[PDB]
């Protein structure tokens, strides 16, 4: 019924899978609100897409379907989320893993949704106040496709004074205890915006004990939970955790409880990043591997962190504690910063350096985070594993 009209020269993309509806490429008279479904038209009438207003940033909202006479309703996700599950069909057969992600957004056909496996306990995530307005349609079909103990949800939007909690189901005490790559994690799914882990870095957590774990002094930067040295610590002679969150050292110390790690046995630090190269340089530490996984950006008072401007930095207080032989993990999750443009300054950094360097390995989002074919920021997480001579 609401109409969108494509400018000239912008239908192609759109006719091709492009997801995301752009404001700039967009114009309507419709009133079009959150919560709107509404069709994208070229400039001659002719039908291009079915999709919900959702903004974020320059966005309108997102693509649901191409089909004119497809109603959004339960039937419509009961759809969406069986394909889903049925592309999922590998995290249900491992060992070892008992968490995962059901529902990747636009990846798996409609942005702003996410929904998560932590052990039976499903986390739904809510991106707009757009997406939300379909709640009841939305919990119909997870009902009727989904098994579950309970429900808990996340708002992840401005200005709603509701964050989310329980939904429905058994409520568990939490913390609950989650398994992924035979290790033990503590989650939390009502305290705050995140839940004690990130499950996208399942695959990177794997390849960092398997790889460039064994014997090693592994240093952990931005470490949250620690969940980056819990799994490491299985083969590593010692882990260095280190986060500016007060919290972070007893979470990091009851992950390590969890896998019969002596947290005694583990060096765990509250402090900023930068302060702790300073001092681990001062003391003349060198670590075998160093992790980096920052938020894309963070304040500290005064102190701005900004991944965009500030990974040069992050690198060269690396290199200046890492081993004659060692690897750094660079990771970032900005769906703003493209792979091509991380790797760019990975190898300018490096280079101005004067080190040896190789790119050993590139990893992106695991098959659980389905990203969308013709939505490139959806392919968000970059973790590139570089072993360094110097
Ligand atoms: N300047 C800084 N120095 C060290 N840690 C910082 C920091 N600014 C933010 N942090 C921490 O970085 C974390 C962002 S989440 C990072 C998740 C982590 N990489 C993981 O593998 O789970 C927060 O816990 C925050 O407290």
């Amino acid at each position: 019924m609401k109409i969108a009209t494509l400018n000239k020269g912008k239908e192609t993309k759109y006719f091709n899978g492009y997801p995301l509806i752009e404001e700039e490429d967009i114009y309507s008279q419709d009133h079009l609100k959150e919560g709107d479904i509404f069709q994208i038209v070229t400039d001659k009438s002719q039908y291009v897409a079915t999709a919900y207003v959702g903004r974020q940033h320059k966005g309108l909202g997102w693509v649901l379907t191409y089909d004119k006479a497809q109603e959004i309703n339960t039937a419509f996700f009961v759809k969406l989320f069986n394909t889903a599950l049925a592309e999922r069909d590998y995290y249900f057969n491992i060992d070892g893993t008992n968490a995962f992600r059901l529902f990747n957004a636009e990846g798996d056909g409609v942005g702003g949704l996410t929904i998560d496996n932590y052990d039976g306990h499903l986390l739904i995530q809510w991106y707009s106040k757009g997406i939300y307005k379909f709640k009841y349609a939305i919990l119909e079909a997870v009902r009727k496709v989904f098994d579950y103990k309970s429900i808990y949800e996340k708002v992840r939007f401005k200005d709603s004074e509701y964050s989310g909690g329980f939904v429905e189901g058994d409520a568990p005490e939490f913390p609950i205890v989650i398994e992924e790559n035979f290790t033990f994690y503590n989650v939390d799914l009502e305290d705050g915006l995140m839940t004690g882990i990130f499950l996208d870095q399942k695959e990177v957590r794997k390849k960092l004990r398997g790889q460039y774990a064994k014997e090693r002094h592994v240093l952990n930067l931005f470490s949250y939970t620690g969940a980056f040295s819990v799994i490491a610590a299985s083969e590593a002679s010692s882990t260095t955790s280190v986060d500016l969150a007060n919290r972070s050292r007893s979470l990091t110390e009851e992950n390590f409880g969890l896998n019969a790690i002596d947290p005694k046995s583990q060096y765990i630090y509250v402090m900023d990043t930068f302060d702790f190269y300073k001092y681990a340089a001062r003391h003349g530490h060198s670590y075998d591997t160093i992790v980096i996984d920052p938020p894309s950006f963070a304040r500290n008072k005064k102190r701005t962190f900004s991944v965009q401007k500030d990974y040069d930095k992050l690198i060269n207080g690396a290199l200046n504690i890492l081993s004659s032989e060692g690897t750094l993990l660079l990771c970032t999750n900005a769906s703003v910063y493209p792979l091509k443009q991380f790797k760019n300054t990975i190898k300018k950094t490096l280079e101005e350096s004067g080190v040896d360097y190789e790119l050993t390995e590139v990893m992106g989002l695991p098959k659980d985070f389905k990203t969308h074919p013709h939505y490139k920021p959806s392919k968000y997480l970059k973790a590139v594993f570089v072993n360094i001579r110097h």
